[PDB]
């Protein structure tokens, strides 16, 4: 048994920054425990969390290697030539250099740990013995083996989320992003279920290294991609991923999964159509990890969505208890749960309580090609000021038509609140989006206006300077009601 | 035939003179005369409608660096798994500026159709000079004896003809050419030495660089000791290297003293130094200057600076009241978005009763070499003389992608440079693949007076490169009273 001011259970995005930061910079003992030491099966994230391990890290490397088949062919147009039935796209190769960058991530960590006072990882699984006691277990199973009793001054929940597999007949034959990561061979058909983020970037990335006579499918059970993304980015996204060969089913939903004799699924959708692939994907939403944890043993509140309850502070009902990162089912970024966890240690340890800012919070979609967005859309906007006005430019570049990809519009969006002129969204779709989006969070940060936007010199020629060329409003909402003109 | 009359006459239907002159007509109902001597891009004059910009500058320049960047794109594909058969690889330059020149005579033709159908905005073609206070004369050719096209009487004259590349008087002069016409070559150079430290030496060695035949070899000289004066000193110095792990020699503190030919045709040039190279192009980049020379102003007694660009106040008027000049013709900041920005500034003031002047501190531009630049606001060395205590903030790593690529080389440098009395952002400064458009939100930030804090506080996007600019919170150094430091005293 051992003594801590600091339990913090999950060595992720967020209990990592409040453990580090805990112990660096207020001298704490701190120990951080997580299931496994480095990424992929049995049970995917690791140290270093979800991101690292089996999210924005790796997605983010495939993604830019799936980005090379559009470089490949679009270099035509500016004059290269080379043989192009010579190419092919090798996953194997992709995978294994992905494994390596995550597992030499892994092991920094480790590193971390050993170099750094008052800082102890322990493997296995954490859970709520006590109000002041966490317990490490061999497994998942609240009856296996104790490894550690930790008491505790303070703990720190910091689980993260799990993708949600919906309860079909056949759900045991579908694969979440987890497993996406580690496939042996890339599928030739797959379908990928759900309209958000990660089944749009992994349909870009499976359209990419789809073997020949290849096709990739994304369904969704309602009418348009991307909820709760700027509706004209979620209506060009659609039309520019269907211009790159991506099937987009929408108003569909899978019914049941069977299997095929030679391996593949047999997919029935509500509506009755059916689809034979090699992969079905689930990526219809990711739910706080809780199950595991015992929260019944010391009666830490759920909210009716399955998210730990937490005040502005990270604070639980249980004096003591904190909860950051996805298990608060808030915003699932792990900047986010980076800002909280130093925030709530900030608040703990120092003379300093810090409450992290989730409005005006940057974030992108690594789409091919990709979304930027800060702050509000424009129908949010529209239900909280009587005057809103949008500001819209969308045009192919002139790269693109050279390039051949025609069909990919840039798009800039700025929605102000019209009374004063005050920013209160932007939204990009094109190449450079996620880049350019990031100062843009500081803008918002200094109530920027629409004219200092447009009064600031651009940079020429670049996508973002059309940030700084909009002047005129493309339309507005009076009172909620979307109006081309002010009455 | 009858000479016209207008309330403004611009010389020159550039970035700034285009905007002035389409501002001064649509928003406030002028009469608006505009002269360009040529009416689409490419030899004779190379400018044309548009502006130097459009014709021969950052339009097809950038268009030419994204076809460079393919060179890197196919290699570094590889390590995400595209094969391909490399032996068959071949770039072909006659297609880019094929593909370039059609992009550029587009625009050409439709400013073409701006002017025949926009109300009170008239296009003449021609050379503009100055006659007297209030009479524009076109002439055929920059020759003052050559014959009158049109007299433009003028209430108000804006001179906005921009800039011009500058020749070093060496023997031999006549063997090698300028950016206007690194445009135009029939073929890539298998070797070209270009000659300057700014950003279009750095640019086409980029370009040319990619596009060379087999065997071919691109060399950049410069008479100093380091390239890219002006831009900060650490990106200064990885940009160096990184031109240098692609394959192009940088010769520093060389200059060339003559050019001659030798009995191939190919170009022998001498530095100062009595080092020698053959090329087969000889690229000037070593400045623009003013083109004032043909305005005739002697004429009406417009000033010039010692340098030779024409005077001007914040308001950009000369010393003759009704006659104006923005853009490079001012000697200033030679870029478009600033004469624009001129351009709108002076028709508001003039026509529109709503006084101002440009701003030109804090103004975001960008170096589109291979990886590019992004900057806005002042370089540290430049701070610590006007401020106290000034303090860096630096992020210089390889991207975890560009260890995949096998670019290793591709360091991404971030750097914040603050007055520490008060921590206002006094610079930023990115050297990496997006920087030209990272920086465009940060040229909003500063003209907000943002403070570091604001930075450190906003949370990133996660993952890019951009998000390293809101992750710094600790200087890396300082600067007390001009004395560079890694800690306070
Ligand atoms: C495919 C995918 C892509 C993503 N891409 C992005 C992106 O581009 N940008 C972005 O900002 N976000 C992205 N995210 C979201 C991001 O990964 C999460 O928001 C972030 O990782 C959450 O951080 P956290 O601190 O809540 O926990 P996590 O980072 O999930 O860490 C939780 C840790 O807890 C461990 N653990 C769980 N239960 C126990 C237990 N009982 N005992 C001990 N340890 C336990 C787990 O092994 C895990 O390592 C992505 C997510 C996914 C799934
Ligand atoms: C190779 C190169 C690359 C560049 N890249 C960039 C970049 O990426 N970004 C950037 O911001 N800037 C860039 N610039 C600079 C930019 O092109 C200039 O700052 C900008 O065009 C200046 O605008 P202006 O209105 O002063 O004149 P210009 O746009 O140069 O227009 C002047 C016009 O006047 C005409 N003219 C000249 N003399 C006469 C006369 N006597 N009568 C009538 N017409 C006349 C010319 O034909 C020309 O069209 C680049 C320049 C070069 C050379
Ligand atoms: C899978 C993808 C490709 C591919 C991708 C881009 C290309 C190309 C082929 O030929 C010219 O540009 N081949 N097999
Ligand atoms: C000039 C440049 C090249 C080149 C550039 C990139 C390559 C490549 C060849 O083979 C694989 O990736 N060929 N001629
Ligand atoms: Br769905
Ligand atoms: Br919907
Ligand atoms: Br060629
Ligand atoms: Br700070």
């Amino acid at each position: 048994s051992k003594a801590f001011d600091l339990v913090v259970i999950g060595a992720g995005s967020g209990g990592l920054e409040a453990g580090w930061n805990a112990a660096t910079l207020y001298g704490k003992r701190v120990a951080v425990v997580d299931v496994q030491t480095s990424h992929g099966p049995p049970f995917y994230a690791a140290l270093g969390g979800t991101c690292v391990n089996v999210g924005c890290v790796p997605k983010k490397l495939m993604v830019t290697g799936a980005q090379y088949m559009d470089h490949l062919r679009e270099s035509a147009g500016f004059g290269w030539e080379f043989d192009g039935s010579s190419v092919k796209a090798n996953w194997k190769k992709l995978i294994a250099a992905k494994n390596e960058a995550v597992l030499d991530i892994n092991k920094s960590y480790e590193g971390m740990f050993n170099d750094t006072e008052g800082l102890d990882f322990f493997l296995g699984w954490g859970s709520l013995e006590s109000k002041n006691v966490v317990v490490v277990r061999e497994t998942a199973d609240p009856k296996s083996a104790v490894k550690e009793r930790l008491q505790a001054d303070h703990i720190l929940l910091a689980t993260g989320s799990w993708p949600q597999m919906p309860a079909i007949p056949g759900i045991e034959h579908c694969i979440s992003s987890n497993e996406a990561f580690y496939l042996p061979e890339p599928p030739r058909r797959v379908l990928t279920v759900g309209g958000g983020f990660i089944s749009v970037e992994f349909a870009g990335i499976f359209n990419a290294y789809k073997p020949p006579g290849g096709k990739v499918t994304l369904c969704y059970r309602n009418n348009l991609i991307l909820r709760g993304f700027d509706e004209t980015i979620r209506e060009e996204v659609t039309k520019q991923l269907t211009a790159n060969g991506i099937e987009i089913m929408t108003n569909e939903n899978p019914a049941k999964v069977s299997l095929n004799t030679d391996g593949s699924k047999h997919v029935t959708f509500e509506s009755g159509k059916t689809l034979d692939v090699d992969v079905v994907m689930m990526a219809i939403g990711r739910i706080p990890r809780t199950n595991d944890l015992q929260l019944g043993n010391v009666g830490v509140k759920l909210t009716p969505k399955g998210g730990v309850q937490v005040d502005e502070f990270s604070r639980t009902n249980v004096p003591n208890i904190y909860a950051i990162g996805d298990i608060t089912d808030r915003l699932m970024l792990t900047p986010v749960a980076i800002n909280e966890g130093a925030a709530l240690v900030d608040t703990v340890f120092g003379n300093k309580p810090r409450k992290t800012d989730h409005t005006r919070v940057a974030s992108a979609v690594f789409s091919i090609p990709p979304i930027g967005t800060c702050g509000l859309i424009e129908e949010v906007a529209a239900k909280e000021f009587e005057k809103v006005a949008v500001y819209m430019s969308s045009f192919t570049p002139l790269m693109h038509n050279i390039s051949g990809s025609k069909y990919k519009k840039f798009v800039a969006k700025i929605v102000t609140n019209h009374s004063d002129g005050t920013v209160l969204g932007v939204h990009l779709l094109g190449d450079g989006a996620p880049e350019i989006i990031q100062a843009v969070g500081v803008c918002l940060r200094l109530n920027a206006k629409i004219s200092d936007f447009y009064n600031t010199i651009g940079v020429h020629p670049t996508s973002a300077e059309e940030l700084c060329s909009m002047r005129t409003p493309s339309y507005y909402y009076v009172k909620g009601e979307k109006m081309e003109k002010l009455p």
